[PDB]
Protein backbone atom coordinates (compact mmCIF):
# COMPACT_ATOMS: atom_id res chain seq x y z
CA UNK A 1 0.00 0.00 0.00
CA UNK A 2 1.06 3.65 -0.11
CA UNK A 3 0.69 6.62 2.17
CA UNK A 4 0.93 10.09 0.64
CA UNK A 5 1.06 13.14 2.90
CA UNK A 6 2.06 16.79 3.30
CA UNK A 7 3.48 18.06 6.60
CA UNK A 8 4.72 21.56 7.46
CA UNK A 9 6.35 20.94 10.85
CA UNK A 10 6.28 17.14 11.00
CA UNK A 11 3.04 16.37 12.85
CA UNK A 12 1.26 14.69 9.96
CA UNK A 13 4.54 13.10 8.86
CA UNK A 14 4.76 11.45 12.30
CA UNK A 15 1.18 10.24 11.94
CA UNK A 16 2.06 8.75 8.53
CA UNK A 17 4.98 6.84 10.07
CA UNK A 18 2.78 5.42 12.83
CA UNK A 19 0.00 4.40 10.43
CA UNK A 20 2.66 2.67 8.33
CA UNK A 21 3.88 0.88 11.44
CA UNK A 22 0.40 -0.55 12.10
CA UNK A 23 0.04 -1.83 8.53
CA UNK A 24 3.48 -3.44 8.70
CA UNK A 25 2.67 -4.96 12.11
CA UNK A 26 -0.39 -6.54 10.48
CA UNK A 27 1.98 -8.31 8.10
CA UNK A 28 1.70 -6.05 5.06
CA UNK A 29 4.16 -3.81 3.19
CA UNK A 30 3.65 -0.06 2.90
CA UNK A 31 5.63 2.92 1.61
CA UNK A 32 5.22 6.48 2.90
CA UNK A 33 5.68 9.19 0.27
CA UNK A 34 5.74 12.95 0.73
CA UNK A 35 3.37 14.57 -1.78
CA UNK A 36 6.27 16.29 -3.56
CA UNK A 37 7.83 12.90 -4.46
CA UNK A 38 4.65 11.06 -5.56
CA UNK A 39 4.22 9.55 -9.04
CA UNK A 40 0.53 9.80 -9.98
CA UNK A 41 0.51 6.90 -12.45
CA UNK A 42 1.99 4.53 -9.86
CA UNK A 43 -0.36 5.76 -7.15
CA UNK A 44 -3.42 5.04 -9.31
CA UNK A 45 -2.71 1.28 -9.35
CA UNK A 46 -3.21 1.02 -5.60
CA UNK A 47 -6.19 -0.67 -4.02
CA UNK A 48 -6.42 1.84 -1.17
CA UNK A 49 -5.12 5.40 -1.14
CA UNK A 50 -4.12 6.67 2.33
CA UNK A 51 -3.87 10.48 2.22
CA UNK A 52 -2.90 12.98 4.88
CA UNK A 53 -2.61 16.74 5.23
CA UNK A 54 -2.70 19.18 8.14
CA UNK A 55 -5.26 21.97 8.47
CA UNK A 56 -4.16 25.20 6.76
CA UNK A 57 -6.11 28.45 6.74
CA UNK A 58 -8.79 28.63 6.94
CA UNK A 59 -9.70 24.99 7.53
CA UNK A 60 -8.50 24.09 4.02
CA UNK A 61 -5.97 21.65 2.52
CA UNK A 62 -2.43 22.94 2.02
CA UNK A 63 -2.58 25.05 -1.14
CA UNK A 64 0.80 24.92 -2.89
CA UNK A 65 1.38 21.18 -3.02
CA UNK A 66 -1.35 19.02 -1.53
CA UNK A 67 -4.47 20.57 -3.07
CA UNK A 68 -3.05 20.60 -6.66
CA UNK A 69 -2.22 16.90 -6.17
CA UNK A 70 -5.82 16.19 -5.09
CA UNK A 71 -7.13 18.19 -8.05
CA UNK A 72 -4.93 16.28 -10.45
CA UNK A 73 -6.05 12.80 -9.31
CA UNK A 74 -9.71 13.77 -8.73
CA UNK A 75 -10.88 12.59 -12.18
CA UNK A 76 -9.02 9.26 -12.02
CA UNK A 77 -10.09 7.90 -8.63
CA UNK A 78 -13.82 7.15 -8.94
CA UNK A 79 -14.68 3.90 -7.15
CA UNK A 80 -11.36 3.84 -5.25
CA UNK A 81 -10.99 3.28 -1.52
CA UNK A 82 -9.33 6.09 0.43
CA UNK A 83 -8.47 6.58 4.11
CA UNK A 84 -7.89 10.14 5.35
CA UNK A 85 -5.84 11.56 8.24
CA UNK A 86 -4.17 14.74 9.41
CA UNK A 87 -3.05 16.89 12.34
CA UNK A 88 -4.73 20.18 13.24
CA UNK A 89 -4.28 22.93 15.78
CA UNK A 90 -7.05 25.15 17.04
CA UNK A 91 -10.02 24.06 14.94
CA UNK A 92 -12.53 21.26 15.40
CA UNK A 93 -11.83 19.25 12.27
CA UNK A 94 -13.72 21.32 9.72
CA UNK A 95 -10.97 20.88 7.10
CA UNK A 96 -11.28 17.10 7.44
CA UNK A 97 -15.08 17.03 7.20
CA UNK A 98 -14.67 18.98 3.97
CA UNK A 99 -11.83 16.73 2.74
CA UNK A 100 -14.07 13.67 3.30
CA UNK A 101 -17.04 15.32 1.55
CA UNK A 102 -14.77 16.21 -1.38
CA UNK A 103 -13.42 12.69 -1.86
CA UNK A 104 -16.90 11.21 -1.68
CA UNK A 105 -17.95 13.79 -4.26
CA UNK A 106 -15.28 12.43 -6.61
CA UNK A 107 -16.79 8.95 -6.29
CA UNK A 108 -14.32 7.61 -3.73
CA UNK A 109 -15.32 5.25 -0.99
CA UNK A 110 -14.00 6.60 2.32
CA UNK A 111 -13.28 3.32 4.12
CA UNK A 112 -12.83 4.47 7.70
CA UNK A 113 -13.63 7.47 9.87
CA UNK A 114 -10.86 10.02 9.12
CA UNK A 115 -8.17 10.10 11.81
CA UNK A 116 -7.44 13.58 13.17
CA UNK A 117 -5.01 14.43 15.98
CA UNK A 118 -4.25 17.77 17.58
CA UNK A 119 -0.64 18.85 17.11
CA UNK A 120 2.00 16.11 17.50
CA UNK A 121 0.70 12.54 17.99
CA UNK A 122 2.59 11.58 21.17
CA UNK A 123 -0.39 10.64 23.38
CA UNK A 124 -2.31 9.50 20.30
CA UNK A 125 0.49 7.23 19.05
CA UNK A 126 -1.39 3.95 19.52
CA UNK A 127 -4.44 5.52 17.86
CA UNK A 128 -2.35 6.12 14.74
CA UNK A 129 -1.00 2.55 14.82
CA UNK A 130 -4.54 1.14 15.27
CA UNK A 131 -5.81 3.22 12.36
CA UNK A 132 -3.16 1.54 10.24
CA UNK A 133 -4.29 -1.85 11.52
CA UNK A 134 -7.89 -1.04 10.58
CA UNK A 135 -6.85 -0.23 7.01
CA UNK A 136 -4.84 -3.45 6.74
CA UNK A 137 -8.05 -5.31 7.72
CA UNK A 138 -9.88 -3.95 4.62
C1 LIG B 1 -0.51 29.03 8.18
C2 LIG B 1 -1.20 28.00 9.05
C3 LIG B 1 -2.57 27.97 9.12
C4 LIG B 1 -3.24 27.06 10.00
N1 LIG B 1 -4.62 26.99 9.97
C5 LIG B 1 -5.22 26.13 10.77
C6 LIG B 1 -6.69 26.03 10.77
O1 LIG B 1 -7.41 26.68 10.03
N2 LIG B 1 -7.20 25.13 11.65
C7 LIG B 1 -6.45 24.38 12.58
O2 LIG B 1 -7.01 23.66 13.38
N3 LIG B 1 -5.11 24.45 12.56
C8 LIG B 1 -4.50 25.26 11.72
N4 LIG B 1 -3.12 25.32 11.69
C9 LIG B 1 -2.34 24.52 12.63
C10 LIG B 1 -1.79 23.24 11.98
O3 LIG B 1 -2.83 22.52 11.32
C11 LIG B 1 -1.19 22.36 13.06
O4 LIG B 1 -0.14 23.08 13.71
C12 LIG B 1 -0.70 20.97 12.67
O5 LIG B 1 -0.21 20.29 13.83
C13 LIG B 1 0.42 21.07 11.63
O6 LIG B 1 0.80 19.78 11.23
P1 LIG B 1 1.96 19.53 10.20
O7 LIG B 1 3.29 19.68 10.97
O8 LIG B 1 1.79 18.14 9.79
O9 LIG B 1 1.85 20.57 9.18
C14 LIG B 1 -2.45 26.16 10.81
C15 LIG B 1 -1.04 26.20 10.71
C16 LIG B 1 -0.43 27.08 9.83
C17 LIG B 1 1.08 27.04 9.74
Amino acid sequence: MKIVYWSGTGNTEKMAELIAKGIIESGKDVNTINVSDVNIDELLNEDILILGCSAMDDEVLEESEFEPFIEEISTKISGKKVALFGSYGWGDGKWMRDFEERMNGYGCVVVETPLIVQNEPDEAEQDCIEFGKKIANI
